[PDB]
């Protein structure tokens, strides 16, 4: 079951070191419907972070791929920054977060 690696950083935003979560998302249109093909969480304290899925070619042969990138405080479960992209396997992707208005504080 050969594998290619879907990976790169995510940055853009200062954690100053709060406890963090990144929960990156893998879409694909699956016979005509947008899918998750994959999911990974992080808990990291500062940015960049490395990431890679490795994923099966025969899963990812024909498809477009995109990424959704969603930066959380731990303990607190709601969203504060962002990212969402086509992305492509082997190549290393550059995942830059937005950060919402009501970041840091935002709620749940
Ligand atoms: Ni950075």
């Amino acid at each position: 079951s050969p594998k290619v690696t879907v990976g790169g950083s995510v940055g853009g935003v200062s954690l100053q070191a709060r406890q963090a979560q990144l929960r990156l998302r893998l879409y694909a249109v699956v016979q005509g419907r947008m899918q998750t093909i994959a999911e990974r969480r992080y808990r990291v304290s500062g940015l960049p972070l490395r990431y890679a899925f490795d994923l099966e070619v025969d899963r990812l042969e024909g498809e477009a791929l995109y990424l959704r990138t969603e930066l959380s405080w731990v303990g607190v479960a709601a969203v504060q920054a962002s990212a969402w992209q086509q992305v492509a396997a082997g190549v290393d992707e550059r995942v830059r977060l937005v950060r919402r208005d009501c970041f840091p504080n935002c709620t749940a």
